[PDB]
């Protein structure tokens, strides 16, 4: 079906990514995208990513705001600027 609109699909849309897909955290770790847009506890632009490996800090829940229900410590929030598009690393290259 391909759906899921909550509010804040202007950032990812401009970058070229969607929800559900995975990304490269710090060019090392890997997580699954879930949230994308603004935040309540903070300001600016942020995104919710779920840590694949058995690691994390928050359970995708901050105060009175819910982003996703993940196992014991399996959710980390960070700025899109500090994230890279994982999967498929074959294409444009020069140096």
């Amino acid at each position: 079906g391909s759906s899921g609109s909550s509010g804040g699909n202007l950032m990812l849309s401009a970058l070229g990514l969607r929800l559900g897909d995975r990304v490269l955290l710090d060019g090392q770790k890997t997580g699954t995208l879930r949230f994308c847009g603004t935040t309540e506890f903070a300001s600016g632009q942020w995104v919710g990513v779920e840590l694949d490996e058995p690691e994390g800090k928050n359970d995708g829940s901050v105060g009175g705001v819910r982003y996703f229900i993940c196992p014991p410590k399996q959710g980390l929030f960070a700025s899109v600027s500090k994230i890279s598009k994982a999967v498929d690393a074959s294409g444009p290259s020069s140096g």
